[PDB]
């Protein structure tokens, strides 16, 4: 019953990061936050220049190779382990493989109580925010805005197009069983 | 006639930074962006621990001392100089002294063509965004949300409460004379 | 035999971070890097303002509470899990509890092949570097420079006082069994 | 007589940034620090993708175009203006044009009291540090390590190859006339 792991899925600039920081402030018990971005951070810089690594096409694309997935997996098993170890875990990801991505997670998650959250946002709005940000390579937002959700089943959906983060956070927190 | 300097004024988390990055992308000619934050950056770290420096009360407050103003001024004269040197300058500030702050600028600006922009945002919304951000000390948003505009005359106002940055940017760009 | 996890221990500004990035570039197989800093990052911002959390005394001190340790532990079990999952893991830590800290790790590590590395540096030199950095609160370097190693047994020691990071990296890489 | 502006010149990873932060802490009067990097920051992101802008060849190269120089100049006149306005200004640059770069500065500086500082460092050592850093594109260090100084006349030289930043700072501070 007790929610042991929250998994957020949404394209870039859909507002995931903000929701996470908000959820952390909201939720009474300490929740650790990890993600694909923090994984990239943990991975050697060359992984971004390697073959089976990950590359960011200048058009805003993103392609993941086996070398990257290999690591990505053991990492997943690791986060799950922290949860089973008793740590509350928040994870914002980007299901490039849509449904496929969610299955991958499911196999690692096992019978662990997980709250599946979908973070949507108008591609155009996202793209616009992508600019105001300056952080990412123009293109990713529009590219992931939809495909990522394609086929994924959530327990809670939030659209940051017209809802503030703190708000989306509140909607999510409301589904977290203590 | 030609707009030589854009000055943005708005409380923390009102969305200034984003607007700036957007304006830069929008406007055809290169615009250099500078601000109170980038000034803090240029100032020695101790300025934040000095007397006549600047201190961030844990309640989200902010107080500026003469040492800080002293520098702040020569800095202002400097940005103005870059403009007169022919560089298009964007400046997002936070008029803690409200009207007083705008006068200070006016004296440095001289007869230089300046577009005064006000960036407003619902204090609560801002405060909420302040959380999603994680960057600033909880409190500043709500504290500056209004006072800063008190008595300031703008050429263009934008409220990021329900308008995206790219949008506010567009509204602003529309007043920039080439 | 095969080295599955590298654990670095050294006071702040002793040069750990740099060594890590270097090791990652050097070592042929991809090594994931995690640490106390990245943990702080994953922890909710309030953990830094909470009771049993972690607080940075203005004199450069640092004290960890049970709430923090609680998380810290499950996190540890998690990193170990990633290793057993097959991911090569690098971990730069700061054994505030000296020997005590190493035992804590040992219990999580189990019979996992681990390379214990000590990163030393002249307190004064460190303190000086602490300034050039601007990142940390003046004081931590000098405070941890020695205590942290007190009682800890390593497999390899490196002193960044007169040795470059890339160099220390090389010395370390040389003890990593493939 | 009174030193009104300190200009540092050295290739990437030669240790400039650190020296600056150190000098700021050392020197009694507040010194504002600006640089080519902070300029890049102030320039629109597209300037990095524009023609007469600036581009970072993947081999670690760097080429500046007229559009970039155009801005770069007015910016220079601006920093000089801040100095004449009474602000003490520190500037760490990278004279890609070697001697040519110093002349450019000289014309803007005028008869302003300036302390010319050269920051040297063994190319290899720099390259190594470039790795430990993770910040820059592998290649720049080795490429600029020497050319930049070629033909430039300094008032003080410091080699961070075997000298800490705080140290180099001290050597520099010693030439600053109050
Ligand atoms: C570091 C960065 O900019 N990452 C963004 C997402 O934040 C990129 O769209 C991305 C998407 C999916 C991904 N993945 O799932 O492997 C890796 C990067
Ligand atoms: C660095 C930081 O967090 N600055 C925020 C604004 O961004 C703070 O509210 C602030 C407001 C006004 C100011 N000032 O005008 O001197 C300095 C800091
Ligand atoms: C975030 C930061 O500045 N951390 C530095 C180390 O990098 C601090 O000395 C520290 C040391 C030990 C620690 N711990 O082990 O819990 C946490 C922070
Ligand atoms: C942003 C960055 O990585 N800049 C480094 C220097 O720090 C690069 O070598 C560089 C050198 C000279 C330069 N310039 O002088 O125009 C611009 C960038």
């Amino acid at each position: 019953m007790t929610t042991r792991m929250i998994i957020l899925n949404g394209g870039s600039s859909a507002g995931k990061s903000g929701i996470v920081r908000c959820l952390q402030s909201v939720l009474p018990e300490p929740w650790l936050a990890f993600g694909v971005d923090s994984l990239i951070e943990a991975m050697p810089l060359k992984m971004q220049s390697a073959e089976g690594g990950i590359e960011f096409d200048a058009d805003g694309g993103v392609s993941i190779g086996p070398e990257f997935r290999a690591l990505e997996g053991a990492w997943a098993e690791g986060v799950v382990a922290m949860a089973r170890a008793g740590a509350r875990i928040i994870i914002d990801d980007v299901f490039l493989g849509g449904a496929a991505a969610q299955e991958r997670w499911r196999s690692f998650v096992g019978d662990l109580d997980v709250l599946w959250v979908g973070v949507r946002c108008d591609g155009a709005v996202a793209e616009g925010r992508e600019t105001a940000r300056g952080d990412r390579v123009a293109g990713m937002a529009a590219k992931q805005a939809y495909v990522v959700h394609e086929g994924v089943e959530y327990d809670v959906e939030v659209d940051t197009t017209h809802k503030e983060s703190i708000e989306c956070a509140w909607a999510i927190a409301a589904h977290v069983v203590p």
